């Protein structure tokens, strides 16, 4: 067929109950993740094709970058809590991987301050239990899909995107196929 298990996607041996409809894992330390978001715009292209009322969820992961890596999962939780994902995603990617001016929890915070988030507001979120459970949720989710690498995307807690079995030559063909595969999986 056009879409094949083992080709554009794989099936989790152990489907995840109550999972987000579309779940992406990434790290701000992840070079392939930089390409995914800042150059290929996978998240955006996937959303531009998703059915009505399908939410795209994006989680950060700890295993890259040690202490800074976890700080970034906590800051991403802050971004989710405050609903400012679309203001901090680009300067966080660039701060870690382009300018490399993000080297500490303070430098991360600077990105938010400069993007318009009040200091009190950031700090209150940062220290909050709401943010602590969001961190736990993201770690939880990584465990539930038995995550081994990023970037990754799972659909309805059942199917795993397999960019390796897609056409990798034209950037835009690749991106279109990835986005089309997610749409197909979402209606499956």
């Amino acid at each position: 067929a056009q879409y094949e298990d083992g080709k554009q996607y794989t099936t989790l041996e152990k489907p995840v109950a109550g999972a987000p409809q579309v779940l992406e894992f990434f790290s701000f330390f992840c070079p392939h993740c930089y390409q995914f978001e800042e150059v290929l715009h996978i998240s955006d292209n996937v959303k531009k094709k998703l059915p009505e009322g399908v939410k795209m969820t994006k989680y950060h992961v700890n295993f890259m970058g040690g202490d800074l890596g976890k700080d970034l999962t906590q800051a991403w939780a802050v971004a989710m809590a405050l609903g400012v994902e679309d203001k901090v995603t680009v300067p966080l990617f660039e701060g870690v991987q382009k300018t490399q001016t993000i080297r500490s929890a303070s430098d991360i915070r600077d990105v938010f301050i400069n993007a318009g988030i009040k200091g009190e507001e950031y700090d209150a979120a940062w220290n909050s239990f709401v943010v602590k459970s969001l961190v736990a949720q993201q770690e939880k989710a990584a465990a539930d899909v038995q995550l081994r690498g990023v970037p990754a995307m799972f659909v309805n807690g059942k199917y795993q995107l397999n960019p390796q079995g897609m056409d990798t030559s034209n950037m835009d063909v690749f991106v279109q196929q990835y986005a089309d595969t997610v749409k197909y999986l979402s209606e499956k």
